[PDB]
């Protein structure tokens, strides 16, 4: 099928998702996008809702940070095996492994990207921001054409949030970032590692909840008070698909439940219904 | 107010939990125990189901490993700040932070207990087992009167599981181990740290799913194919209560859903209904 036929068939997916959103979170601010990804082709939009609405990024901005590290490595501006001391940023909580450490430790850029992504480690993230520079990370978003994504604050910076500086994303900017990463996945060792890191995500409480342990998803979740997000790429027999779900102004428990339903509907649809 | 009265009122809680178990997992092998904990007093049973049935431990056996480390510290048989090289056991997966590391690293017994507990880190667990000795850890269980709990294999030992060697637990043995930990919580820095580690558990997908992020629970989860467990102690306005939920022969996703329902019922009951 061409793109137009896929879009037409996708209306049935929009209807199914909008139905379940209305049942479970009628007052939430819920955005999604479902796209088909093919090598060297523009993504094919299948279904969307509020796909350009700005949401709190919560941890999803970490995907951009990872991309930037691997870009610097590929362009020989850093060695991914050079180390950064744990001491280089203040300890913050909110999840991760490094918050539990007390001794003298150093981690490579690789190790930090890994922990930032697969366990949403906030200290790993802040170490990377500290060493790379927030302005430089945003400049990379501009270069990639995803600058609706913005990094304006460190992880766990409560003051910044209160003073109106928050990290932001949209469903389509994150989808475009994932498409860029998808395109790099077989290019070189750096692209491959980003893809593998995405696929080793440890939090499977949202989109892949019903899929089973055997189904790899290349993804990252985000959570803050009343914000639950999950977005990434699944490889299926009918191709790769990008699933992005952003949920704001929702009870956290309800968001997780809604995201479980939505991920099941998306996966069945692209695997069984979509030509 | 007395133990008999609490037990009688507790039959209502059994009925509510058995009802939801029948609805969601009628073919599952589900055990639970709900107890009230008071300093220096025998635990008061509130509600129980199959509380002496043996289940695969999945990661719950890690609680015993933690207790043994702190026991060795308290009796000056080890220094909790001495280090163990990451190299000391083969890399295994199945979750945690240490599996993502590649450089030369060392961790203190303290750091390894923390990682083992709060993120269920399998390499941290195997490092501790390697250095402390499996037979010694089981001898600790016998001394504590909880030797229905057994450590027979390292984490991720596929062969062992095939050769009939698995780690085992019962609801009442785990409850008695938690009572012991509870009794140590204010005794010394080691007891206090164990209590604090339990309370920094990062996996909140079972019993505390509906509770909200502000509600601390002193607990540990476990998961394997078709096994989902959660158990720990909650501090409430009406006292401390131990909640243990062991679920075997259940689809994993359904187990998480059942556990979320159960933890909500247990918490509301002890906070609102139980005198
Ligand atoms: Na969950």
């Amino acid at each position: 099928s061409n793109a137009m036929e896929k879009l037409i068939v996708g209306k049935s997916l929009e209807h199914q998702l909008d139905t379940v959103i209305k049942e479970l979170a009628p007052a939430g601010n819920i955005s999604y996008a479902v796209l088909q990804f093919d090598d060297e082709e523009e993504p094919t939009l299948i279904a969307a809702r509020g796909e350009n609405t700005v949401h709190s990024s919560a941890s999803l901005i970490k995907v951009l940070i990872m991309e930037y590290v691997f870009h610097l490595a590929r362009t020989e501006q850093l060695d991914i095996n050079d180390t950064v001391p744990l001491s280089r940023t203040p300890r913050v909580e909110g999840g991760g492994a490094l918050q539990e450490l007390v001794g003298k430790h150093s981690f490579t850029y690789l190790e930090l990207c890994r922990l930032m992504m697969v366990l949403s480690d906030n200290i790993a993230t802040n170490l990377l921001i500290t060493v790379l520079g927030m302005e430089n990370i945003n400049a990379r978003a501009e270069k990639l054409g995803v600058d609706e994504m913005e990094l304006n604050r460190m992880m766990m910076d409560f003051n910044a949030l209160a003073e109106g500086r928050d990290n932001h994303i949209t469903a389509m900017s994150l989808a475009r970032l994932y498409k860029h990463i998808f395109e790099c996945r077989d290019r070189d060792v750096y692209g491959r590692e980003m893809w593998n890191i995405l696929g080793r995500q440890q939090f499977r409480d949202i989109l892949p909840f019903y899929w089973g342990e055997g189904i790899r998803f290349h993804h990252k979740t985000g959570s803050l008070d009343r914000v639950e997000h999950d977005g990434g790429v699944i490889e299926t027999f009918r191709g790769h698909f990008c699933f992005i779900l952003l949920m704001s102004d929702i009870d956290n428990d309800r968001g997780k439940e809604l995201g479980a339903q939505v991920g099941r509907i998306m996966k069945e649809f692209v695997e069984e219904a979509l030509p």
